[PDB]
């Protein structure tokens, strides 16, 4: 999909209120072609219109959209437009899409019962009606929480700064040869995949409204530091959990393929539900065809079969995510499967891979590209690595 | 929003607010200030920026401090001024100038003195630590804008000083149209920085 919109024969310009479609065609007038544009709020459809395309082979149409709604809702406007075969041709079926766009249109920023926290040496417990958490302070994260008396987590949720790897990552080394400056290569050299969290600090405060949690990890290999993250936690009177990740990564160390969190949910939902780029597995350096929207697929749809198992099924730009009960909020990348990073990675064939006891949830503030000019040598972009040294993100569990 | 909790060891002062223009909000800086035992208070600044205005000059933090000081000492780029699309010429040192130093007397007034890449900052008896962009002169930018030669402005009471998380480009491909790169335009969101002062 990526491949079909970086190719398609209609490129798309947005000055104010007009689209300007340009024809690549040569030869071909588009007389099976049919422009519908959209324009939605949150997955909202606000409007939505259609104007019969006519434009000669590398020229330009105009189209004047009728009076946009201005809505008053906070939100971001999305304008998505898109080229629809009204006919059936020898090659493709009626109703095929063959070019499309999406731009953000004017976004309005939104501009608007006490948790009560348990102290034991062993852990912090807070609890809010049938909600509880559970923070381990020997490891200095969330072991458990509560519905009810119904647990939803397997494993605790904690920091991962490594993927699965990637053909592109492994790159013609082998057990046996080696190749040095493979990405996976120097993250095994570097102790990525062996780096042990030590817990530099772990305190609860009770506000007047919320209990805040605050962590500090560092991951250090053979007297080295490679990663330190900060985390705040911060429990309101609403139920919601906000979390706070400040992440610290040396220098010379070789740059890590994500920052972000992951954790094996106990439960398993027939649907994944998510607002934002999608419906299909995107990166950060591949999602161009992606189109940000409210999409919902089953759980299977969210895993990519690759014969040589990896990490896979990454969405980006997501907003919300939704899984049975759960809603994650903010501004993330995320994949979600049944297998996990260490399941994938250790599993040479897709055959061979077994769904475990929960669902793996990888939520990432930040992800490396995954590459593609070559599989025999490191071929990401120097603006897809993440080379700063310091990262922030924030998310929402409720 | 504005409430202050005191925790164990600190004193927690979270701030929120909205600078709007003829009814559309333009930005949104949400503050935590941490005081603590020490005399350090901790700065935590996330700005949103709405997607259909236009890029932000900057993202950072203005006070007019009441102390004149001969010297500015800072760890970071330097000794020049330098920009986030100027400071390949920057070498990171710790460097010591006069606050006139600080200052460029452009013939037609502007921002300037700008240093990047500073993790420490020093001006008499304050220390701001982190990783910012600042500069320092006993000229405000509303004077700055406001007068057309250098030989009409006026120091002022104190000293003006601009600490920024987040700086955009000046340019320079040419000057009768818009020259800053996309890669150095604050074309993001969400901004986040932190802060120390001491």
């Amino acid at each position: 999909t990526e491949a079909k919109h970086q190719q398609q024969f209609f490129q798309f310009r947005l000055s104010g209120q007009t689209i300007e479609v340009t024809s690549e065609y040569l030869f071909r007038h588009s007389d099976n072609e049919l422009l519908h544009w959209m324009v939605a709020l949150d997955g909202k459809p606000l409007a939505s219109g259609e104007v019969p395309l006519d434009v000669a082979p590398q020229g330009k149409q105009l189209i004047e959209l009728p009076e946009l709604p201005q809505p008053e809702s906070a939100g971001q406007l999305w304008l998505t437009v898109r080229v629809v075969q009204p006919n059936a041709t020898a090659w493709s079926e009626a109703g095929h899409i063959s070019a499309w766009q999406q731009w953000r249109l004017a976004e309005n920023l939104s501009v608007t019962a006490i948790p009560h926290l348990t102290t034991s040496e062993m852990d912090f417990c807070i609890e809010l009606g049938n909600k509880r958490w559970q923070f381990n302070r020997q490891s200095g994260f969330l072991s458990q929480m509560w519905i009810g008396d119904k647990k939803q987590l397997l494993t605790p949720l904690r920091d991962q700064f490594t993927r699965a790897p990637l053909d592109n990552d492994i790159g013609v080394s082998e057990a046996t040869r080696i190749d040095p400056n493979a990405w996976v290569e120097r993250w095994k050299a570097a102790g990525h995949y062996q780096a042990e969290a030590a817990l530099l600090q772990c305190t609860a405060d009770t506000l007047a409204d919320a209990v805040l949690i605050t962590t500090a990890h560092a991951w250090q290999h053979q007297g080295k530091t490679l990663f330190i993250s900060r985390k705040t936690y911060r429990i309101d009177g609403s139920g919601q959990m906000a979390i706070t990740v400040d992440v610290e990564v040396a220098s010379d160390t070789p740059h890590p393929a994500r920052i972000g969190l992951n954790c094996q949910l106990a439960q398993v939902a027939e649907r994944v539900n998510w607002l934002g780029l999608g419906p299909q597995e995107n990166y950060p350096d591949r999602l161009t065809a992606a189109c940000f929207d409210r999409w919902d697929l089953p759980l299977s749809d969210m895993y990519t079969p690759y014969v040589f198992p990896s990490e896979n099924g990454l969405r980006c730009g997501t907003r919300e995510l939704n899984y049975g009960p759960h809603q994650w909020r903010g501004d993330f990348q995320f994949n979600i499967s049944r297998y996990s990073q260490q399941q994938l990675m250790e599993t040479s064939h897709r055959h061979l891979l077994h769904a475990e006891e929960g669902t793996w949830l990888n939520i990432d503030g930040f992800h490396m590209g995954i590459g593609g000019d070559d599989s025999w040598s490191p071929s990401v972009s120097a603006e897809f690595q993440l080379s700063a040294g310091r990262y922030h993100y924030q998310l929402v569990w409720c």
